[PDB]
């Protein structure tokens, strides 16, 4: 049988809304028992003033769980909190709603309180039938998460969690299930329930004084906590392995049904160690049942002494009870014991007991020094821990856990590199807390990998989306409220004028981007072009050639496309400007990377060899029809960029004169660096035949998809045979024909996410103006920006916050699972991120 | 893994106080749903008038379960009834309180109703903590029966019994336990619980119309029922084997949490058959969940159709639902399904559904004839049956059972012989019913063997004891109320005058008695004595010899001692009269059977060879001191029989004259047949030396125990060296010395059970007069009685009724376990035999 791991944990404990706060209370020696009126008035029925209480039981994110207000009002508060805690434990394991859906996951719940049904049955509300019976708690979890394993409620009183763990452990060992949720709950809504326990003489007035001579009963407490169990081979996280679990019953005791039998407890423990072939002496710490009762504490500890404290054991057995810290959460109590054991295995320190001053003189192992109570935070070096949990009806259970001590020998190569962190949450406040927690753990690539693996939630489930940059030089945070409707993603490939000195240097830090450029360089090397030297060591004079801008722009557009694809980003639509249609053809799958780079090369080579007369190009503040009517002979409208922006092209002398005439009319004029070539004009007709013949030896024609809108062909010709195929003829015609860019941009939805793939996002202002205010427009690089890796991540983070799905870690080497010991918890950040704006019905105390 | 059997069953069902009454209601087509005010007033809250109700929920034998009145008043009525039902199921398996005590037996309970706690918590009674929480029901059973296996409460709503059965099955297969109790309970005390189910649209107005087109919801019902599970190798009874059990959950259903998924039900069934490698077509009957719901019935039956109705299956799959007969007992419901399946396997007939008139047209297998609803009692030839049970929260379970079809090929050799049946009960009425049930089953040796194996109860637990003779010629019944204090058992060995013609003929039918006489005959054969011929063909003249009476009486006393020992009867005290001290010496372990028979032989041989002068003996109505003072010279008091009865011994002529002188004084005189020998007188002094020398070659001296009171030695000499040993000297002195029988009888407690071991109980009147009215005095044979086997059994039955422990079957060949198919149930007779004189608190309906 595969090894069985506890892979995730979460919970609510007294004065503790997470495992993290429970940890801080345990190590801080905070008494989690409180004396306040949260459940009933102080002094009611002459009850003990002390009660372990959850901070909130009336808050629940009902919309996330698809529960209407009527169902939520009649749902047991234990089940409301357990739904959240189960999601937190799944996320803490590095799992998601998508990864557990339809799985062979069992649900095993320790539950015994019927107080909600007792309080609400008089309402005659049919929703009580789905909200209050014990079975409906585990079944609601299996329903919401789509779990097909067993879904069972257990009651053995105080041992119920370890009995549920035994059932889950057996089902995993026998192959009935592949994973399990094991959980335990308890709440104290009715003072009458405490009164009958007080009248039985079970309640102490102050605390569970475990192992102390003053032990005089237990203090009642609340809990909602869950574990996610998986096979160690299939786990992303491992806190510990479950070695063995067993249960028995005391049978007949002459002292009465509620008197614990230390002899039957001894027999159970001996059977657990014999069955797994573990020597009991290998257990270095023991989390006792330890209720602080005059009869129970000696019976348990002397049974432990006879089994665990073998004559050859040199070191004392360390013992403790979490009930000294938080009280006794009855049916759920062993969840607190397991949580304390997991915290000790994760932190490397055992949390101390409270209220231990004078050892009970009937505890033999404290008197001879073979046992020691943990009263200070005590270092623990790994191995085995044991847990007892004993029901008041004689139902005993014993568990053995083993630490996971695998440490990473080397930091991950990207641990200290800039990384885009992306996450989603129920609230803006919760998301901003998660982004701060990610900054606190910026050096942990393993934490980031668990967060990324758990982040797969449906767009409607987590309405707030945001991002930050870990290990950046500049603070970056973006948080947006998304609509549940997906946005279209459009890739816009810029043309000439996007080139700049050093345009690739920064993004070459990313292996995907570097390897794409290395492939493009290998293709160009036989043609005498050193692409890598032009991109790394290139000067302004290197980029003044006709050829070099073409190969640089297309090679970067291919490498940017490969980078976006590696992160799972796919376009719904594609638009190119001029030579950008070569990048479009690569993105659409019409050209290979080799064909695309060679298409750019031959375009530049044929224009160079063709000895074209001196030309110029300029962007002018004219409409397309004004440009057609005002252009002098030898100048043409070459690019329709926007409604009020045309690029004109023509003979250098005629262009210079017309540019001065336009400036003299207060018309905006900006020369475009075209290396003295009049592109997209009759000057290129003499190049067409040579370029078409060169490209016919390189391009294998493939059909264009409906995603790519051509800008070299008018809309009325998009279904024409030349426009249906990325051919040598298509790419040669692109050089001669005008760029109908504004026509293509008008087809993009005003809500789209538009990503400009270029060495510099020169079209950003045009794209944003045409698509309007609801659009998201980003470039991936900016000319001479201080860090274009941060600029890329800020741009993609802004896209993610606005509804883009991506894996930002896919640009770095993967993390190996399971993650090493000490990787930070995820449950704590999720527990703080729910929509708790609504207040729900809670059982009121009996008047 | 060993095969897992259901070995015993009991239950309470609507209008059915036993499995037998439930069987009669099922086959009688009785609708167990009733319209009466037992729980709440008819028409209360506009509820359905129909409810399946237990006949009684306020009766419980609290004293048998060691529960005081305060504990019993606050104990859940489900748990009270379940304690009785668990004892009945243990007895039905041929097990006892002694056989389950300290065993690795698990307790697995399906329970969900908290109505008793809800009704009683306002009392603030501490006994609620031990009486009402779900865990305390299984834990109370494990406590009372001293069971050390797991003790767990399960809730998965309607599937909980099969989920509990899966857990028990896994624990038995993995060797966690050796046996299990699997049980299910449900009660309907609060009308508000029915009201919320009605408001959910779950309740039909009339019945569970399973598979019918008019199906419109279910009728609520009650149940308390339990199974005893054991390995088939270790079982005394087998109803069926558990082949496999599995559970899953529906997960997410787009129709909502309470909508059943026929696709996930199909997946569960396929996994059950694949895991045990059974072809689904081998199942000939299917006990469906079958609630009579418009959505549930088609989803279930069409899933069954796809799994079970393979293209190569020629015979239609028979289907049914016990919910059509008794309603839906919710959490306990599958106990009724299992009970109906066990009844079909035991009786060879499937009980019919009710309320089926028009098949639901959405049930595909009823439309094409691949499935058929059982609407009449249908013959079933063994093999496999399947059971579905589906929880309202999507928790599904499926079980496969296999019939036990082992039949006895030959009737047991003692099936039609007279047999003593002995039993104990809580009430006189219950015991007289059990004795009548035993008479109804008089031909079943297997039923008698199960009853005998389960009858081992502590003397204080079952205060009424009784017996009857099965297959006798005469009606015999004895019933007595025993005190919890044990009675001493005294064996009294008679002397001369107990012999009669044919004295062994009747008891030679018992193998133990015959084999003892055959051994004694083999010892005497070298001495020229044909003991068997004297005992079988002997005449009055054969018994007139001096020798033959001695060897006959002692051989019968040895054989009667061997017979009582075989039945487990041991004496606390032993007393002999004259030659009866040879039988005492055998019983006390001082003589072997060979030494005892040879001691009797040499006693008779030495008296024969000694040519003693003619003597007589007579019983006379004198005191011991009157006999000493009135005896003439040559007559002596020989035996002190009673205060007013002495046997005198002397010369024949002097005796005859003195007997006439006593008669002339109105003194009672009766001659004793001594074959003309004056035993226990100075006439025997001449035999002493010859007898002592003969016996010294036969007897190996052993110490007498304190149990044997000597009658040949005065009380003041009991600690003397001759009286401490059964020696040749002791047995030779017995012939000469007077018989101090009255002195020894005065040492017997007046409450003793005195058994006379002789060919004829001649001392019965003396023993009864001396011990007084509180004593029990019996003989084992009577001279010329019509049937001395019935006389023996009536005597032992009278001893048993007065507190003697014995196994009356040990005189016959043993029954081989497991018993064959069709052996009558034991649970039905126990269910009728409780002390239900007290009325206990029951939850009242909400006002």
């Amino acid at each position: 049988s595969g090894d069985i791991a506890i892979a995730g944990i979460s919970g609510r404990y007294p004065e503790s809304d997470s495992v993290g706060e429970f940890r801080d209370n345990l190590f801080g020696k905070v008494n989690m028992l409180t004396c306040d009126d949260r459940r009933w008035k102080l002094g009611h029925l002459d009850l003990p003033d002390v009660l372990g209480k959850l901070r909130s039981v009336d808050r629940f994110d009902s919309e996330f769980f698809n529960l209407n207000s009527k169902q939520t009002e009649m749902l047991d508060p234990q089940t409301r909190l357990l739904l959240e805690v189960c999601y937190e434990a799944i996320v803490d394991a590095g799992e998601s709603l998508a990864s557990v859906k339809g799985s062979r996951t069992g649900m095993y719940l320790a539950i015994s309180s019927s107080e909600p049904e007792q309080a609400w049955i008089c309402r005659q509300d049919p929703y009580i039938v789905m909200g209050c019976p014990h079975t409906m708690s585990p079944n609601r979890i299996s329903f919401f998460f789509d779990l097909h394993g067993p879904s069972i409620a257990y009651d053995t009183a105080c041992s119920s969690v370890l009995v549920a763990l035994e059932a889950a452990f057996q089902h995993m060992r026998t192959g009935v299930i592949d994973s399990a949720i094991v959980a335990g709950v308890n709440t104290c809504f009715r003072a009458l329930t405490s009164k009958v326990y007080q009248n039985m003489g079970m309640l102490g007035p102050e605390a569970c004084k475990a192992f102390d001579s003053s032990g005089n009963g237990y203090a009642r407490s609340e809990i909602v906590s869950a574990l996610f169990l998986k096979k160690s081979s299939d786990s992303k996280r491992i806190y510990c392995s479950v070695v063995n679990v067993k249960t028995n019953n005391d049978g007949f005791t002459p002292q009465g049904l509620t008197f614990p039998s230390g002899e039957i407890q001894e027999q159970l423990m001996r059977n657990v160690y014999a069955d797994c072939k573990l020597n009991p002496k290998e257990v270095s710490y023991f989390e006792c049942h330890g209720t602080g009762t005059p009869a129970g504490d000696p019976q348990e500890t002397n049974a432990i002494y006879r089994v665990m404290c073998t004559p050859d054991k040199r070191e004392p057995l360390l013992i403790g009870s979490v009930k000294s810290n938080m009280g006794h959460a009855e049916t759920g109590s062993a969840m607190a014991s397991i949580t304390k054991v997991i915290l000790a295995m994760h932190e490397g320190f055992i949390a101390p007991n409270l209220h231990f001053r004078s050892p009970n003189p009937k505890i033999e192992g404290l008197r001879d020094g073979k046992m020691a109570v943990v009263t200070e935070a005590t270092p623990w070096s790994g191995g085995y821990m044991a847990i007892n949990s004993f029901g008041m009806g004689g139902s005993n259970a014993h568990a053995v856990l083993r630490s996971y001590d695998v440490s990473s020998s080397k930091p991950h190569p990207s641990a200290h590199k800039p990384r885009l962190f992306t996450y989603s949450a129920r609230t803006e406040h919760g998301l901003r807390a998660i982004l701060r927690e990610a900054q606190t753990h910026a050096a942990s690539m393993e934490f980031h990998a668990l967060c990324q693996a758990s982040a797969d939630a449906p767009l409607g489930s987590m309405p707030y989306r945001g991002a930050t940059i870990l290990n950046g030089q500049h603070d970056f945070e973006v948080v947006e409220k998304c609509k549940s409707k997906a946005r279209e993603v459009w890739f816009i490939y810029a043309g000439m004028g996007s080139q700049w000195v050093g345009m690739a240097r920064c993004l070459m830090q990313l292996d995907v981007f570097r390897h794409s450029l290395e492939k493009s360089a290998a293709v160009l090397k036989p043609h005498g072009v050193d692409l890598l030297n032009i991109l790394s060591e290139g000067t302004e004079d290197t980029l003044r050639t006709i050829l070099n801008p073409f190969v640089c722009i297309t090679s970067i557009q291919v490498a940017l496309t490969d980078l976006l694809w590696s992160m799972g980003i796919r376009p719904d639509g594609i638009v190119g400007h001029s030579m950008g249609e070569v990048g479009c053809a690569y993105c659409d799958g019409c050209l290979t990377a080799e064909e695309a780079v060679l298409t750019a090369y031959w375009r530049g080579k044929c224009v160079t060899d063709g000895k074209v007369p001196p030309g110029k190009m300029a962007a002018v503040g004219l409409t397309w029809e004004e440009a057609k009517s005002q252009c002098p002979a030898g100048v043409v409208p070459a690019c329709h960029n926007a409604e009020d922006s045309v690029t004109i092209s023509g003979a250098a002398d005629v262009m210079l004169k017309f540019m001065e005439e336009l400036k003299a009319k207060d018309v905006f004029v900006r020369e475009v660096n075209s290396s003295n070539i009049a592109y997209h004009s009759y000057f290129m007709e003499n190049i067409y035949a040579s370029l078409k013949d060169s490209l016919s030896k390189v391009i294998s024609p493939k059909p264009r998809t409906a995603r790519w809108l051509p800008t070299s062909v008018p809309e009325e010709l998009w279904d024409s045979a030349p426009a249906q195929s990325s051919s040598a003829e298509f790419h040669a015609n692109n050089l001669v024909s005008p760029v109908l860019f504004h026509e293509a941009l008008q087809k993009i939805p005003p809500t789209a996410i538009a990503i400009e793939l270029a060495p510099h996002g020169l079209l950003q202002s045009v794209i944003k103006r045409t698509l309007g205010n609801e659009s998201v427009c980003v470039g991936l690089q900016k000319r001479n920006y201080a860090d274009n890796l941060e600029f890329l991540f800020a741009s993609l983070g802004k896209c993610f916050a606005n509804g883009l799905s991506l894996n930002p870690l896919a640009c770095y080497p993967p993390v190996e699972f399971p993650v090493p010991k000490g990787t930070p918890r995820l449950s704590d950040m999720v527990a703080g991120a729910w929509d708790h704006s609504a207040q729900w019905l809670v059982p009121k105390n009996e008047d």
